[PDB]
């Protein structure tokens, strides 16, 4: 009922950079309005192959749009999970639309410089990857989030 976890789960929280960091941060001020929508988990202050659902849910999407690379979106009662720039390419997803899936349960392999992970309580996926860029509280803080929700399982 409502576990939490982290995506490299022998590293934990570990740490991040400015840049990994959500939100509005010194030394994310290359991006669009220096706002960064998620939470970035590279291969060196991350280490680990398998990504690991942060959350239970179901996959709902698995597409391809150039930033995002390839991505799979997971959806729970109340939140929109996006795996996204870890996979070059499809065959290194592991789960399939439709898949109900755990906390813990392998989402793929990331082969890539780093995972991108992205909480929004937006049902509409492309609407909240419209806002990208926007702070306006379409996205929220997966540190805060799953941090909290370990702590309070
Ligand atoms: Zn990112």
């Amino acid at each position: 009922k409502d576990t939490w976890g982290w995506p490299f789960p022998s590293v934990g929280e570990g740490y991040f950079s400015g840049a990994q960091l959500f939100g509005v941060n010194p030394g994310g001020e290359f991006r669009m309005n220096g706002f960064h929508d998620g939470l970035d988990f590279g291969s060196i202050d991350h280490p680990g192959s398998a990504v690991h659902a942060v959350h239970s849910g179901v996959v709902t999407q698995i597409g391809y749009i150039a930033g995002l690379e390839n991505y799979v979106v997971v959806r729970s009662d109340e939140y929109t999970f996006v795996y996204q720039e870890a996979f070059s390419n499809k065959g290194n997803i592991s789960v399939k639309v439709g898949q109900q899936i755990n906390t813990g349960d392998v989402i793929g392999y990331r082969d890539t410089s780093h995972l991108h992970l992205g909480i929004t309580r937006e049902t509409n996926v492309m609407k909240a990857i419209a806002n990208s860029f926007n702070n306006n509280g379409t996205w929220l803080d997966p540190r805060a989030l799953i941090k909290n929700g370990i702590a309070n399982q």
